[PDB]
């Protein structure tokens, strides 16, 4: 029970507890800095992390008593009473200076008025924010609050002096997630045969309640290979179990967005580093010398764009700028930008635009302006993107990574500056980078070195890195068949090892002869560098 | 009273009565194991089945207290005394440890909140999560609760801690028919004269309830044909009063999507089997070696799509490999596509794959793409589509079946990875396939040999296998014209067999030249596969 117990959230957690600590050990001393009594935190974020058991453990850290509040018993108790709870709250705080005061079910608490009709319930909002308002700054009782999301939250709770700050839930870690199965395995009695860390990097979309939920699988898959006081000691958590758990396992987290560094920082394709140090110029010249920047007198610029083929590793370069920065990531998915232009939903964007502000510095992969740019024309949410464009300025400097393969025909805009300032002809790859490219997929590949991928390359130079990658996915299928042939021969013969690939297959796919790579595409990006 | 007593549901039934069991057996033990306390158990579905009646008769086969809750009654009930009953609820969970807490009519007791405008309901609503949030997690009182759908369901009440898990009431079989008419054949009396299975077979879109009316049904016609106890033994439910019940039904389940399997497995016709091996290589070498997967390093895939004779065999063939897998299929029907593109309803569809995530691993049959492109260019929902295309994971790995005649104009993304992977280029049948088809015809049907499919065969190799299809039914037709021919004369001169088609209902058919099938759209067809 401690700091420990969390996993995954690692700075906006040390920022609130150094907040905390500041009039926690040394109240005095605050009031002697005299700065500012904030309490307000406004827990923003989705459960299962236990965020609320998250506030009561920082209040054992802390050793603060956690004067929580239900404000589901608050609407489930009469009026009145939730009034005498409220002033209960203020006369613990009154006799506990280090009161934890946890607003639990905020947003029920306090909904829109405009869809609050409750008379009483906005009463009731009324006296919880004069209790809020009603601060003497002396009582030392942090507003712990807890909600989903700050859309329900009323703006005068909101308001400085209601709202000292707000908390992001955010997308813990798969160490993390390995943390929250060490939480986990306190009484575990595992196999040692399940991962919990590649078995953790695949659990995206999962709660610490999940993990929790996934131990319980393993251990009804346990209990129905137990068949029935006697198993306790043949407690085993197998990978098997972990598969089981696996295959019972919904994404609980399903349908959200996340911020988060890549692993590949140019190593999956080299070329254009020039551009790479470009970005360093832009990111880390920045982050050690903005004296420098001032010295020079001219403010940076904000994003860049990209041309050629798109996504065939360049959704890989701006993961890779993500690692280089080492910085969270967000990408602009197209189908949100179909929501946003044939879905009419752009204010949501804003608040993307705004969590990325929260989330600052991150990275912006502004891709795929020619697919709603082709859907418009086969704009109103780019009117609000380039008012986001204007309407950021250089505080952590959040990058855009624009991205469109037909990127002729966007906006001028955009292209106006106010906005970013370089469309990167991103080229096909060079037999060089294909051989790079083929060796990056021989990364996590266990295929055997029989074939020559100079030779490869040297055919396949007109050929994309997705299509490569196209063509290793493919070698890996046919190896992944002649497995499964081994084993039906085995099965079928040998019960009544072919772990690589072999040229064979290179072959076979050479043989496979679809380049994919159209040449009018190539005289469009070469007529728009004309123009560049 | 038991187990026996519901037919048709067995999966979630033993998954949900194996987390019972765990307590209810051996709760010392699950304390061992000390992994997730669980109660919520939230029936979501469709009533008739007597859903509640198979939670009380799990608690028989526990041996657990029925101690449940008709919330019609709460709202019926005066404020407070309902938090009494609450609390009553409570102190039962602590008098009895094996108490089944099952909520009805639970969507009547949590709607909305913005469509709740009762703050007394709110605060019902509030003190039921309250309660249901005031757990020690030792009464082992599982939170039984009955829904037609989550959609009335709030998300805090859906929350982890308020919600454990969900059940959903699915489609019962024509076996589980049966089983549910042995339940109704303890005082049935029938006659050995209606099949109940092939009667079952027919008997889609009917409840458990549906079943006990139709027995209703031909126990009014039974009491018809008796006119007037002495006929009490002279009961028989015969093929008739089965005939009378099924012209008296209605179909009770009518506007619902069902999940099952077909009984073809590629015995309709064969052909292109590479394909199906690639299927099998998708499916059972997934299912049996996943690490042979792992040991090539690359991903399975999502989807594959169809190209040529749209549902001549090839809906069969979804079917068939859903039948392959012995796997539970959807297909996506095309009104519902122009209901979600012209009618603009998407996000039920993303709660359809959402329903499929629950219903792991099933078969998405996404036919008719350019049904919708079409009646676009003479899209949002797509979209949506794309969003859950890129949103599915390799958890339990929903396979795409895409299928459109006309599939040359699309959509490039879905065309793009991250999505299907082939377009089976599906052409005409063989003459050796078209007598295959005549033989599937063949089956259920009680014509002679006394015809030469294989002249046939080669007369209409340039006909479809729906047209051959059609073929069939038109010498079905010929012959129950014959048929009744027959009957209106034994009727008009013999009261006052022709069993079989004859070869001249064959050469009928074959002066019937009509052959549907387009050379351009061959020519159409040749120009995708030359495009691929």
């Amino acid at each position: 029970v401690g700091y420990d117990d969390i996993g995954g959230c690692r700075k906006q957690l040390a920022q609130i507890k150094e907040m905390v600590e500041l009039p926690l050990r040394h109240p005095a001393l605050f009031k002697a800095i005299g700065v500012k009594p904030p309490r307000g935190i406004l827990l923003y974020g989705p459960p299962g992390t236990g965020k609320t058991l998250i506030a009561r453990a920082v209040a054992n850290e802390t050793g603060a008593f956690f004067f929580l509040i239900n404000g589901p018993e608050i609407m489930s108790k009469l009026a009145g009473e939730s009034e005498s709870n409220l002033r209960k709250a203020f006369e613990e705080a009154e006799k506990n200076a280090p009161a934890i005061i946890f607003i639990d079910e905020l947003d029920a608490i306090a909904p829109k008025r405009e869809k609050t009709h409750g008379e009483v319930e906005r009463r009731i909002v009324s006296q919880l924010l004069t209790l809020m308002d009603g601060l003497k700054q002396r009582a030392h009782v942090i507003v712990m609050a807890a909600t989903n999301r700050p859309n329900s939250i009323d703006p005068a709770l909101r308001r400085f002096g209601r709202f000292d700050r707000e908390v992001d839930i955010g997308i813990p870690d798969a160490t993390g997630r390995l943390e929250i199965l060490q939480i986990h395995t306190k009484n575990m009695k595992l196999a040692d045969d399940v991962d919990l860390e590649q078995v953790a990097n695949e659990t995206h979309g999962h709660v610490g309640a999940d993990l929790a939920a996934l131990c319980s699988e393993a251990a009804l898959q346990a209990i129905r290979k137990k068949m029935d006081a006697e198993v306790m000691n043949s407690l085993a958590v197998t990978m098997d179990d972990f598969r089981w758990a696996l295959s019972q396992s919904n994404p609980s987290a399903l349908r959200e967005t996340v911020v988060e560094v890549p692993q590949v920082t140019w190593e999956d394709i080299g070329g254009l580093e020039d551009v790479k140090r470009e970005l360093q110029e832009l990111v880390q010249y920045p982050v050690e010398h903005p004296d420098k920047f001032l010295k020079f007198g001219m403010t940076p610029s904000k994003g860049v764009l990209f041309y050629g083929p798109p996504g065939c590793g360049k959704t890989l370069l701006a993961k890779a700028i993500a690692n280089e920065c080492q910085a969270n990531f967000i990408s602009i998915k197209g189908p949100e930008l179909l929501t946003m232009w044939f879905g009419e939903s752009e204010a949501n964007v804003r608040e993307i635009f705004d969590k990325a502000r929260q989330a600052a510095p991150c990275v912006l992969f502004f891709d795929e302006l020619d697919s709603i740019a082709k859907a418009r024309g086969g704009d109103r949410v780019i009117n609000q993107i380039l008012t986001e464009m204007d309407g950021m300025s250089t505080k952590k400097n959040v990058f855009i990574i624009g991205a469109t393969n037909r990127p002729d025909i966007i906006d001028p805009a955009i292209l106006r500056p106010g906005r970013l300032d370089q469309l990167i002809y991103i080229p096909l790859p060079d037999e060089k980078s294909r051989v790079a490219i083929l060796k990056a997929n021989l990364r996590k590949s266990p295929v055997a070195k029989d074939v020559d991928l100079e030779f490869l390359a040297k055919m396949t130079n007109g050929f994309s890195g997705a299509d490569l990658t196209e063509i290793c996915q493919r070698a890996c299928k046919l190896a992944i068949r002649e497995s499964i042939e081994s084993e039906i021969r085995r099965e079928r013969e040998r019960q009544t090892p072919v772990p690589e690939i072999r040229r064979d297959h290179f072959e076979e796919a050479m043989r496979f002869a679809r380049r994919s790579v159209s040449d009018n595409d190539i005289r469009k990006y070469e007529m728009f560098a004309q123009t560049l």
